[PDB]
C-alpha cells in the first residue's frame, strides 16, 4: 500500500528549562516519525519532566514499532486499539499511554498533510481559536516574584493566569491568593492549582477561605485517583474542581466523569493516547456538558482546545513550541490553531539537534 | 551507613516457553541486584509476557537506580514512597510499577538475610503453606488435549485446576467446562479465567450456565478496569468473582474492593509494587474479608500467599522456579514456603546466562 508504515524513527532529547519549576529544570521531548511506502512522513510527540525518557524510548523501539512496520498508516484507529491490548499486561497507562501517544499524533500528522487539513479542523472544526491562560507560577516564588511573573503574563497580552498552592502553611496560600486578585483586578480570570498535594480537608479548608476572591477552578486539589475524595471536596465547597493530565485511561476519565464532581477536564493528548485518545476523552467529557480543556504542549492543543470550542488551553511552561516553526500564536488573548495541514506542529531540528541523547 | 545502597544491578533475560500459551512463546525477566556498603547483597525481580523488558529496565537504570544510590536500605517504605511520586508522571501503574516491585522486592530480600528470616515469616507468618492450583490451560486447545493436561496436573500431586474460557462462540466454554467437572470428579476444586475478553451481558449468560458444575471462581470476565460491569455481573450471577493481576495500583485495588464485589482477589507481587506494595493489597483485601491470592511467580508467592493464609496460589505457566536453585516444593497439594532467609528465591544464575539480552 502507498500508506504502509515503512519506518519508524523515535528520538530523545533533554531539553533545559530556563527557569526552575517547582523540582524541574529540563523536560524531556520524545519524536516519533513515520515513514510511509510512498515517501510520506509525519511526525508526533510526547514529553516528560525528567522521568521516563528512555523508558518511552525503549518501549517505542522493542515493543511497539517493530509491530507497527508494514501495517497501514490510514487505519488509525485499528492502529490505535492494536497498541493498547499489544502492552496491556504492562499498560493500563503510564509509560504505555505516551509512547501510544507518540505514534498516534505521527498518524495523524500524516493524515492531514494526506487531507490536506489542519488538526483543529481534522477534530471537529467548531472554531480555530480558544481561551488561553498562563500557568505554572511556581509554590516557591516569594510574593513579590510571584506578583511581578503575573504582571508579566497579563502584560505579554493574557487575560487569563493560573498559580500553585499547596504550602505547608495554609495561610501563605490565602494571602497569596489575595494578593494575586488585588494585582490583576476584577476582570482577569484566576485559577489554583495544589498539585494533588492536599488533603481532602485541607482542599475544604483552603477552597472556603478563597472562594471570595472569585476562583475560576481549583486544579487537582488532592491525588487523581481520589474521586470520592474528589465529590467529596466538591460537596463542601463553591469553587469548581479540575483535573487532569494525570489521568492516562479513558475508564479513569469514565471514573471522573462518574464520580469526581468536576467543573473543568484536562486530557493531555501527550499522555491519554495522542490525538485518537484525546478524542475520546474530549468525546466524554463533552457528553457531560463540562468544558474541555488541556494541559501542556499548547503548539498541539491549542488545535483541540479549538475543535471542541468549549474549554481553556493552558500556556504550560515547559516551553516546546518555542522548538518548533511556530512558537504559540496568541491573538487578542486567545491562541490561534495554525492552518498547515497535519498536526500543526514542526520541530526546529537544527535547533534541538544539541539536545539529543542517546543510549 | 552499613545499609547504605551502594550499587544495583539489573538484568533482562528473554526466556523461551516450551509450549505456547494462548500467544507467549517467551517470558521477560527482569532481576535486580542491590548491594550495600557493607558488601550485603539481595536480589529481586519482576516479569513480563515478552513485552516491557527493555522498557522496565531502562527506567530502573536511568530514573530509578541513580536515585536510590546512597539511601539506607533499611528505610524501605521510605524508599517505596520515594519511588511513587519520583515516578509519578509518568506512573500511577503501568511500566513504573514493575520497576519498584524489582527494586522493593531486592530490599525485602536484603532484610530477610539481615534478619535471619523467611519471607513468609516477615509478612506475617501466619502459616508456611498455602492452597494450590493448577492455572492456565490453554484456550486454543482441542477438548482432548485439555483433558489430558489436567490429568497431568492431577496426577503431578495437586487438588485444583483453572482453565482458559473466553471462546468466540460460547457453546464451546460451556461444553469444556462440562467436560473438565465430568473428568475430575466432584471433589477437584475448578477455576474459570477468562482475560477480560467478555462483556458483561456474554459473562452472565456464561457463567448462568456453568454454575451447575460448581466452579470456585470466574476469574477476570470482563476488563479489569470496569468495576461497575464487575459488580453488574456479580449481582446477576451465582459465581464468585475473581481478579486481579493487571490491578497496579493500590487505589485500584480500592476501587475493587468498594464496587466489584470480588470473591477473591489475585495481588501479583511482581507489578503492583513488590512485597511493600502486595502487602498493603494484602492489608485492604483482608479488612473485606476476602480470600488473598495471587497471580504468577510462584516461587515467590508462596511466600506471601502464606502469610496471611486465606487464598490460594496459583502455579502460574510461567516457569520462573525452574530457574531458581528451589522449583516449587509442594507437599500434600499445598505449595510449602522456604525457611531460607530473605524471600525464598535464588536464581540459578548459570542457567540463565545464555538467556540474557542487551542494549
Ligand atoms: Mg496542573
Ligand atoms: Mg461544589
Ligand atoms: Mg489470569
Ligand atoms: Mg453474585
Amino acid at each position: 500500500m502507498k500508506t504502509t508504515i515503512k519506518d519508524i524513527k523515535t528520538r530523545l532529547f533533554k531539553i533545559p528549562l530556563k527557569e526552575i519549576l517547582s523540582d524541574h529544570d529540563h523536560f524531556e521531548l520524545i519524536t516519533t516519525t513515520v515513514t510511509l511506502e510512498d515517501g510520506s512522513q509525519g511526525t508526533g510527540y510526547t514529553y516528560t519532566g525528567g522521568k521516563g525518557g528512555y523508558s518511552i524510548k525503549a518501549m517505542l523501539e522493542y515493543d511497539i514499532q517493530p509491530a507497527l512496520i508494514g501495517k497501514d498508516a490510514t487505519q488509525i484507529e485499528e492502529i490505535y486499539d492494536f497498541m493498547e491490548w499489544h502492552i496491556h499486561y504492562v499498560g493500563r497507562g503510564g509509560i504505555s499511554t505516551f509512547a501510544m501517544s507518540a505514534v498516534d499524533i505521527a498518524l495523524w500528522d500524516l493524515k492531514g498533510k494526506r487531507e490536506g487539513l489542519p488538526l483543529w479542523k481534522m477534530a471537529g472544526g467548531k472554531n480555530n481559536t480558544c481561551k488561553a491562560y498562563c500557568g505554572g507560577i511556581d509554590l516557591q516564588f516569594p510574593l513579590e516574584k510571584l506578583l511581578n511573573n503575573i504582571c508579566g503574563y497579563l502584560e505579554s497580552g493574557f487575560n487569563a493566569v493560573k498559580i500553585k498552592i499547596g504550602r505547608e502553611n495554609m495561610q501563605e496560600d490565602i494571602d497569596r491568593i489575595k494578593a494575586v486578585r488585588e494585582l490583576i483586578g476584577p476582570d482577569i480570570t484566576f485559577m489554583i492549582d495544589a498539585n494533588y498535594s492536599l488533603t481532602v480537608e485541607q482542599a475544604i479548608k483552603l477552597s472556603k477561605a478563597v472562594e471570595q476572591y472569585d476562583i475560576t477552578w481549583f486544579e487537582e486539589p488532592t491525588l487523581p485517583d481520589d474521586y470520592k475524595g474528589f465529590a467529596e471536596i466538591a460537596d463542601n465547597t463553591a469553587i469548581p474542581l479540575a483535573m487532569g493530565e494525570n489521568l492516562h485511561t479513558i475508564h479513569e476519565f469514565g471514573y471522573a466523569m462518574d464520580q469526581a464532581k468536576l467543573g473543568y477536564c484536562q486530557p493531555d493528548a501527550s499522555n491519554c493516547g495522542g490525538i485518537t485518545g484525546w478524542l475520546k476523552a474530549a468525546d466524554l467529557i463533552t457528553e457531560h456538558n463540562i468544558p474541555v480543556c488541556t494541559h501542556g504542549m499548547q503548539e498541539l492543543h491549542v488545535s483541540l482546545v479549538s475543535a471542541f470550542d468549549t474549554g481553556w488551553l493552558e500556556v504550560h511552561s515547559f516551553p516546546i513550541d518555542e522548538y518548533t516553526k511556530r512558537p504559540l500564536v496568541v491573538e487578542n488573548f486567545r491562541a490561534v490553531a495554525s492552518n498547515e495541514p497535519g498536526i500543526g506542529v514542526e520541530f526546529d531540528w537544527d535547533k534541538i539537534a544539541q539536545y539529543e541523547v542517546h543510549h
